């Protein structure tokens, strides 16, 4: 009906009070639905805003439970899932909106509350329930970027789409460019990772995880999907498995973990981004600030590093032991099977953790301990830096560090599975005996990237701004469309299922030397995995790089962005050894690529590499059975900006 | 296409040969498919029974793999999956079948194979390669009765339809009933529950089930289905409160359990089945038979009791310990979530068994223990009793005491889970105020039983027997249909998604009074579960007899769940006493996102254990049903009547 196009009007100009009229449309609100400081002046408004819409939305007037939790949030007050207070109150909110019957008093609920409580708030509680309310499916919700473009763009764009909206006539404006590498100068290498660290794709692919993966809302089974403990393992470390292949493309080492808490912070980052629902701006951190114990009382915070630090230590302890201790005293065991998904959901600290109290809230905390380096007791009275907001947490660069020490936890559980044996990872009658890749005008076995100039329109997103159209210009890496062509022989005489699994990993170290099992494996990104049915003899197969299950497409975005699919090489370029394996489909299959039920393969995440390697492997061209190959590939780079066409 | 059809035919006749012509369809065999017997008389043989036949089906000549194991077993012997040797060779066919290319070679393979190995073994390993093959699916297998009723009728019937068949011509021929309550006279008191040991309906429910969940070693594909350890365990504990309630409207006390092996079995049974297959008839168990170690060489069986009484001894031990120990040397904890499914696959001893070597194969040694009593050394060079052959293992009353006593062991798992809180089983806002029944012509909350023929044809089935139609009249046990009507209120303001969940128990104990809950959840057996969504207010739920969950329409069972007419138990003529119970839970919590009852082909579609309210202890204070109950469950007595009267099929 109209009501689910209804209820994407109050995604539209957030700030803007829901009576002033969104689209081609406008509320025609109670006036016990105007808030306490426009009610004593409703009747110059509701007809001041009326005209030149299309449609009057009726709205009735409804019960309505108590909003005062919801309300507890200031309205100019920054909004984190990881502060234990926020999770209190948006899973209070989410739980309202849940809990509306009908696809109407939802309208109702949400038109009345969405100008009593905090816009990243609402947009948050309003998201989740949409997503998982019964009547609201396959619904199409609008870009965080266009309703809160603050979180994604320099400030300093702000004024110039103002001066841009009011001086110059419709049609006129021109497109405002969207500063790139904005954040540090050369002084800095870290600057170099800007097209990845603050690129929109890889930030709103972040963000939107977590919405369809929180780790603690209210009724468990919106937070029990499928391995969403392995996924949070595996999702993370291929963040940073990419972001060590593009540290290797701009001459830079692997990213150090955060080995201990004590010892300071040398990167900062400030990251010029301006809150306009706050009206301030998100504080930097300084060079070698240093992790303090937080007294946030207001956020309800009491925590000490050494509490961190003793979550730490009985984490490895348990990974080591090999077993977990549960509330009531019993042990669960890390298993082949369940182990990573169990640690996950520890260490991250999911409600599916079976002992919080134990093993603590790590992961969360650390996020917030890293947000607050610069006013931990809030004597300055000044809101978490960029760690503190999963939107934006991506952007500095001591995620990658704390996100690294995390995944080196997990490693040290993977490593005590015993390794995958020559019989485990054959396919018997199977032969992969090659694959390449081709793009259009390049040699064979070579992938080209550059940058391009995308547009989107913030105008929902600009509050009291001359309507009309604002085009906003990013700038942001793209490779050249390519195609895998894989040649796999059956010489079984029966029709085979099989998994192709596609990997790409550096060929060498940043020591120039062809590269070990041991490292490789961990510098492996997944690259495709799809299912190919195999006809007696010969077989060849070709895949699009725009058929990836890894990726959404980019029309999506505006799953992990189309454009950063190909790390972004040299301009002398880049070697990287490519892997296809095609497994066992049978064995494989889960009777029943992101998916909305259970996850469609019975293989751990990062399959081929998660283990270490069985005896007498040393390196990749050895570890291959028969159902493998390897192929050198090239990455080049050229820095020339194309067009969207 | 026409091949999938064509399959169908290999179980039509399965002892006379493929060259004979199946249906309206004969098969064009090369001579090097034919049998050495028959090899030197081909040119006799596929121009005589040429004749007659509408289409012929051409075969093309293949490789063939090597059939020797396949082969090993005798023509003329019989088949067991119980039997450790007959595994192997069934296994092996099995992924014969199973790696042929194209279903122009399956059915190629097929009908060269069909005339070399034994026809239950056939089958058997036919059935499980179409059931499960990627190109034959929702393939409709014929009726395992129409095809082998050698296992599911008296022997007496057998020259009475071979005269019918020569003497009289087709259209004029009589219905050949079907003795009921024929293996034992009322001397024996356990005579009383042939019309559920003996009962057609449950006996292929039974089959069909190990069909569908093997244990067998075979490939780990087949046999890792969602909690099917779980499912083993609760299945088969549903028999026995099935079997329990039936005891008790035939003034039979509960089942005892198989204390200790050592001890007589004081309930022999002959089942008066005669294998047209082995051309021998089964072995009855006589009177205070005693269990005796196994040396069957041929058969791969060296077991001695101690064997079977060490594994029972360390199981116990592991459900007090609350953990197992895997082959490695780990420990595995036998929790709420996990605990019971991991305790059916150590217990049957399925492949799944994280030690198979330690816990052993308990289930299925006793149930050849059990068989082979009147000769465990083969010197009489006898075959196993009926306890021996899934297909045939229920008839005996020596199954549900096996049963009974397995039963009691995983019970000693869930008395050691903690009691569900009242918390853990309130729908907050949800109350359900009364649960009625209601059947044409008869008083409210009153269920009604009787006498049923019913009509088979067996023609299939019976080899060299002229050609014709073979009907025969079962008479098996029925229920008036009936409705249930359910009075739910919602008190929240929108609209609330949940289970029903309804079982039914006895109602009182032997003195007369109102049963305890201890002994009563452990009676109580389903009836029906199926989601509902509640409007606010007031909500009235109706729900049919047939709609059950827990059952399949006459119409499959006669040509897979538990059959339809067995869906009441008997009651008594001046009517039987049962507590109707009905909760109703939130599915939010019980949810299995996804796209019943015991045979699920999916992922299982309930988060929570199998037989929920009642599988775990009391919390404390709670002492019978009538204070278990929460807000969102209701009670209700019923009462239960039999009419000794043969009502038609219409
Ligand atoms: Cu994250
Ligand atoms: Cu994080
Ligand atoms: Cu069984
Ligand atoms: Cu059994």
């Amino acid at each position: 009906m109209n009501y689910k196009k209804n209820l994407l009007l109050l995604y539209d100009r957030p700030r803007e009070p829901i009576f002033m009229g969104k689209g081609k449309s406008v509320f025609d609100v109670p006036d016990n639905y105007l808030t306490d400081r426009y009610r004593p002046i409703g009747p110059e408004i509701q007809n001041r805003f009326g005209e030149l819409a299309e449609e009057r939305i009726p709205v009735r007037s409804i019960a309505l439970p108590d909003l005062r939790i919801p309300m507890s949030l200031g309205r100019q007050e920054q909004f984190s899932l990881f502060i234990p207070r926020h999770r209190k109150i948006a899973a209070r909110l989410i739980d309202i909106f849940m809990g509306m019957r009908n696809i109407e008093e939802l309208q109702s609920c949400a038109v009345f509350a969405r100008d009593r409580i905090n816009p990243y708030l609402f947009n948050y509680a309003l998201s989740v329930a949409l997503l998982h309310r019964r009547d609201t499916k396959n619904l199409d919700l609008p870009s965080v970027v266009e309703v809160f473009p603050d979180k994604y763009v320099d400030s300093r764009v702000f004024e110039q789409i103002r001066e841009e909206a009011t001086v110059v006539p419709e049609g006129m404006r021109m497109p405002i460019v969207i500063p790139k590498d904005f954040t540090a100068s050369d002084l800095d290498e870290e600057h170099r990772l800007w097209y990845f660290r603050e690129d929109i794709g890889v930030n709103l692919h972040h963000w939107h995880w977590h919405l369809v993966y929180p780790f603690e809302a209210s009724n468990r089974a919106i937070v029990d999907k499928d391995r969403r403990g392995e996924l949070f393992y595996y999702m993370h470390s291929q963040l940073i498995a990419r972001y060590n292949f593009e540290r290797f493309c701009n001459r830079l080492q692997r990213v150090k973990r955060l080995n201990n808490l004590r010892e300071p912070i040398a990167e900062g980052y400030f990251p010029k981004l301006d809150s306009l629902v706050a009206s301030r701006t998100w504080p930097g951190r300084v060079d070698n600030a240093v992790i303090k114990d937080l007294n946030r009382e207001l956020d309800q915070i009491k925590q000490d590093v050494s509490d961190l630090e003793r979550w730490i230590d009985r984490i490895y302890e348990a990974v080591h032991q090999g077993y977990v201790v549960d509330e009531s005293g019993n042990r669960i065991f890390l298993d082949e099977e369940k182990g990573i998904d169990i640690l996950g959901n520890i260490i991250e600290s999911s409600i599916l953790s079976p002992n919080r109290q134990l093993y603590g809230d790590m992961h969360n905390v650390g996020h917030v301990f890293l947000s607050y380096t610069h006013d931990p007791d809030h004597r300055h009275l000044e809101s978490f830096g960029v760690m503190g907001d999963v939107a934006t947490a991506m952007r500095d660069p001591v995620f990658y560090r704390w996100h690294s020490f995390i995944d080196d936890i997990f490693q040290e559980h993977k490593i005590k599975l015993p390794a995958y044996t020559k019989s485990q990872l054959t396919y018997e009658g199977i032969s992969v005996t090659g694959i390449i890749v081709q793009s259009e005008g390049a040699p064979v076995n070579t992938l080209h990237t550059y940058w391009q100039q995308s547009d989107v329109d913030l105008s929902r997103g600009m509050d009291f701004v001359p309507r009309g159209n604002v085009f906003a210009r990013f700038t942001h890496l793209q490779h050249a469309p390519f195609q895998y062509v894989i040649q796999i022989d059956n010489t079984s005489d029966a029709q085979r299922m099989g998994f192709v699994r596609i990997f790409m990993a550096p060929k060498n170290d940043e020591r120039g030397q062809p590269m070990l099992f041991r490292d490789q494996r961990l510098f492996m990104v997944e690259m495709d995995k799809f299912l190919v049915a195999l006809r007696p003899g010969a077989n060849r197969i070709r895949r699009r790089s725009n058929e990836s299950t890894v990726t959404i497409p980019f029309e999506r975005t505006f799953g992990w962005p189309a454009h950063m699919l190909v790390p972004k090489g040299l301009p002398e370029g880049f070697p990287a050894d490519l892997f296809v394996m095609v497994s066992n489909y049978e064995d494989d299959r889960v009777v029943q690529g992101v998916r909305d039920r259970l996850y469609p393969d019975r293989k751990a995440m990062g399959f081929p590499f998660d283990r270490l390697a069985r005896t007498g492997v040393d390196r990749l061209s050895n570890f291959v059975t028969p159902n493998m190959a390897i192929q050198s590939v090239n990455v080049i780079h050229i820095d020339k900006t194309v067009p969207r066409t």
